[PDB]
């Protein structure tokens, strides 16, 4: 059958099932109802940065249409909705002054959400920065930021959580660090060649620090403040793609484990362990900032659940361990990553690049995390593909490879959980076509198509799927 077995009933009772945006990807009103710019409206308004010099001004333009579109979730069967809220569109220059038309906003959904039946949950952080914090301070490169994020985030936990009760402070604090400080392709923009300044070698450790300490302290001023009187969780979203050893060879496997841990375990070892991956600790030296004693308590258990954004796979190559002048963060993992094994490509590419759909990824990841880290309590955050530009309205309806690999992944992470991993829910990306960052409006990963001319919404082939497969 074109479920493939799937349904509510081959899931645990009451596991979550839901959709996923971001504010900048699908909210528009990027200049107005009182936001203030974020580091990513300075960079999409800069010509050359996003495919065809495209921007999130109006976007989705979800700011005006949110009832629309949380129906829409409701009529597909969905239980939850993953959002984030736009920092700026809070605290325009990111501290003092509230917009209280950006409030209004934010309580008009959540509050619409519940009344249709959907459960928020509520990222703080995507990608946004108030670009007056990138000024003032230097961003994710300065400590302070942990202060910063805390005046905010105690914000939200007291103006939203008597409501909202699943929080999450960032996304992807990898992609950061990896693209805004070590490739320097996101803002700011920094790396060692690059005209903003920066070093690929250092800034991407700083930027994960502080990524961490700052987590740690809201959530810290949540369980000390709000949690006895609101009884709310709060986690973090993590990337992560699987890595599978190339051949059985001890240098082989050697280069997957430390794939996986330069790319997951540098956030999950701290948060479950109080410490980076041992072999991070190794290779990285001096330019691994130390927790101290207190920071380390402060950071490990500090999430209630992980939420982990799932999408490809690749093979790792090894080769022996050297000393070497550093130069980043990519090259510090020493491992090549292959796509292909005995002649035949891991998988076929969606549309971007990067995706390779493996679905054996989904297991291999969870099942990894059970293992590896006494089976905390995983949430898949985001996880699906994208198609390519230019094609027909009708085209994009008939979205049958999606199909195909929401029916695949789901079989491998329901395959994962049966053998008795801790996962909660489960998150499709997207709700809708969006903004995609440097792909702009090029990259199609909704399960509803928009029409970015019109902004009408069409439900695709895949939503009707996730209509069928969730019917309560
Ligand atoms: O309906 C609005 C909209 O829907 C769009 O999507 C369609 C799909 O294109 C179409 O293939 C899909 O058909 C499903 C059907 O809904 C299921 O009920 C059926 O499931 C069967 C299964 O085949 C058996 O093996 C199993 O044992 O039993 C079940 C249930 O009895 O499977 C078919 C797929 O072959 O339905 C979608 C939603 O209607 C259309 O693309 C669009 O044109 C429509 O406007
Ligand atoms: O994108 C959909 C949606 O989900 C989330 O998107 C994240 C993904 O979770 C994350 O895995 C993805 O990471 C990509 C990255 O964008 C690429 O730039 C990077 O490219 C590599 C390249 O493949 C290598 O050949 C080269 O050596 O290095 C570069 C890195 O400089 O590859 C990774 C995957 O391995 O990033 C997505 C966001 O950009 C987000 O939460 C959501 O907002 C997205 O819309
Ligand atoms: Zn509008």
């Amino acid at each position: 059958n074109w479920l493939g077995g799937l349904s509510r009933a081959a899931f645990p009772k009451r596991f979550v099932f839901g959709t996923v945006t971001s504010a900048y990807q699908v909210e528009g009103m990027a200049a107005s109802g009182g936001r203030g710019p974020s580091i990513w409206d300075a960079f999409a308004h800069t010509p050359g940065n996003v495919a065809g010099n495209q921007n999130g001004d109006v976007a989705t333009d979800q700011y005006h249409r949110y009832k629309e579109d949380v129906n829409l979730m409701k009529s597909l069967n969905f239980d939850a909705y993953r959002f984030s809220i736009s920092w700026s569109r809070i605290f325009p220059d990111g501290e003092g002054r509230v917009n209280q038309e950006g409030v209004a906003y934010y309580n008009n959904l959540i509050n619409y959400l519940l009344q249709k039946g959907i459960t928020p949950y509520v990222n703080l952080y995507h990608y946004d920065l108030p670009l007056a914090l990138e000024k003032k301070y230097g961003g994710w490169l300065n400590a302070k930021m942990a202060d910063l994020f805390t005046e905010y985030a105690d914000f939200c936990f007291k103006t939203f959580g008597n409501r909202v009760k699943h929080w999450f402070t960032f996304n992807e604090p990898r992609i950061v660090a990896l693209l805004g400080y070590d490739a320097g392709t996101n803002p700011p923009k920094r790396c060692t060649k690059c005209a903003a300044g920066g070093n690929s070698a250092t800034e991407p450790y700083i930027v994960a620090h502080n990524f961490l300490l700052s987590h740690a302290a809201a959530v810290a001023r949540y369980r000390t403040k709000y949690q006895a009187a609101q009884q709310g969780k709060v986690g973090i979203v993590l990337d992560f793609n699987w890595y599978e050893a190339l051949s059985n060879s001890t240098e082989d496997q050697a280069a997957a484990q430390r794939a996986r841990d330069f790319h997951i375990g540098w956030y999950l070892d701290p948060l479950i362990n109080g410490h980076y991956p041992q072999i991070m600790q190794d290779l990285v030296k001096d330019r691994l900032p130390k927790f101290t004693p207190e920071q380390a308590r402060l950071v490990k258990g500090s999430a209630d659940y992980i939420g982990i954004n799932q999408y490809t796979a690749s093979y790792m190559k090894g080769q022996q361990l050297m000393q070497q002048t550093p130069t980043s963060y990519s090259a510090d993992w020493q491992v090549t990553a292959v796509f292909a094994k005995n002649g035949k490509p891991i998988g076929p590419q969606a549309n971007s690049n990067w995706l390779y759909i493996v679905p054996w990824g989904m297991y291999g990841c969870v099942n990894y995390i059970k293992q590896k880290y006494g089976n905390p309590t995983v949430v898949i955050t985001g996880n699906g593909m994208d198609q390519p530009a230019n094609l027909s309205r009708d085209q994009y309806l008939r979205d049958t490879t999606r199909v195909h690999f929401y029916r695949s992944y789901l079989t491998q992470l329901k395959k994962a959980i049966d053998e008795g991993a801790n996962v909660a829910g489960y998150f499709a990306w997207s709700l809708l076509d969006n903004f995609e960052w440097l792909s702009g409006y090029t990259s199609k990963f909704g399960i509803v198509y928009v029409d970015f001319n019109t902004l009408e919404r069409h439900p695709k082939a895949s939503a009707y799927w996730f209509r069928d497969m969730l019917k309560h």
